[PDB]
């Protein structure tokens, strides 16, 4: 038996542990600007998150330090989608969005962006 | 603002930690059931079982790293609702359907009781 809204249920529940604080267990900093997520969506939605999760250096730290040209609108964008699988954009961070998620490696977002980008 | 609904992102992140779950990365709970060890996210736990949900959500409970299921709960009914919480896939058959709806009225997982009251009416 297919529980067609299983999934979606399961990352609204998981939205609103993140907005409730609960078992968020990093803090992404960009440019000073803080984060505080659960690494298991980090990692089930980045290439790069999957990487850091299963780092040697970085797997234990409780603070992960984006690259400094990574802009923090963008990340807080793409944040926001990997819980709700909504993308919010305007023509005036489109761009920052997808140098976000090529840093993040979401291909498929920034696929998105640039054929945007184009229209 | 544009919004960009992507239809298959909230499978994909499902599939992908159901796939951590496989790898045993980033697990953070040990669920018990009559000696049998499952290993799992308490944050899918949450999101899927009111009984998790609760657990968790109690400060004195959850930092544990081990939860012990009540005597009465079968170690196959809580393997299918586990797989199911992951995959959004119940596996139910005559010879586990009294066990699976008895273990998911425990988890209070209402949507799956409704599904197995289905199955035995049908
Ligand atoms: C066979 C298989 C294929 C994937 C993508 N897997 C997988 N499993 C688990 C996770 Cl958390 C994860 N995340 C993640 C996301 C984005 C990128 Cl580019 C890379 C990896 N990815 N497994
Ligand atoms: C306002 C609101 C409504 C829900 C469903 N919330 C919620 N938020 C987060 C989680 Cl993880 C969670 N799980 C969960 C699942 C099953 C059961 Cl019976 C109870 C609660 N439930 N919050």
């Amino acid at each position: 038996i297919q529980f067609t809204r299983h999934a979606s249920d399961v990352l609204l529940n998981l939205n609103r542990l993140r907005s409730r604080d609960i078992l968020t267990d990093v803090v992404i900093v960009v440019s000073r600007e803080q984060f505080r997520a659960h690494k298991t969506v980090l990692m089930a939605c980045s290439g790069l998150f999957y990487s850091i999760f299963t780092d040697q250096l970085k797997r234990n730290l409780s603070v992960i330090n984006l690259d400094p040209e990574i802009n923090p609108e963008g990340f807080n964008i793409l944040l926001d989608f990997m819980y709700t699988s909504r993308l919010n954009l305007r023509e005036g961070n489109i761009m920052a969005v997808m140098a976000t998620a090529m840093y993040l490696q979401m291909e498929h977002v920034v696929d998105t962006c640039r054929k945007f980008i184009k229209a």
